[PDB]
RNA sequence: CAAC
């Protein structure tokens, strides 16, 4: 739950309605961080699709940095 | 719910 950045602009690498996660790429690190279903912001309610830019917070997750409150950019 |  702890905020690393808000407001982070990134682009999805992909996203898997399957599984129900994904990576996004961070356009100002360049580092992929995970994103689950359930940290999109509202078939697929929650989901981003591959190659989409998003906007997101980026938070300490139990198995490290994760999305959070991810939207479209502003 | 960590490389589909």
């Amino acid at each position: 739950k702890k905020v690393i950045a808000t407001k982070v602009l990134g682009t999805v690498k992909w996203f898997n309605v399957r599984n129900g996660y994904g990576f996004i790429n961070r356009n100002d690190t360049k580092e992929d961080v995970f994103v689950h279903q359930t940290a999109i912001k509202k078939k697929y309610l929650r989901s981003v699709g591959d190659g989409e830019t998003v906007e997101f917070d980026v938070v300490e997750g139990e198995k490290g940095a994760e999305a959070a409150n991810v939207t479209g950019p502003g």
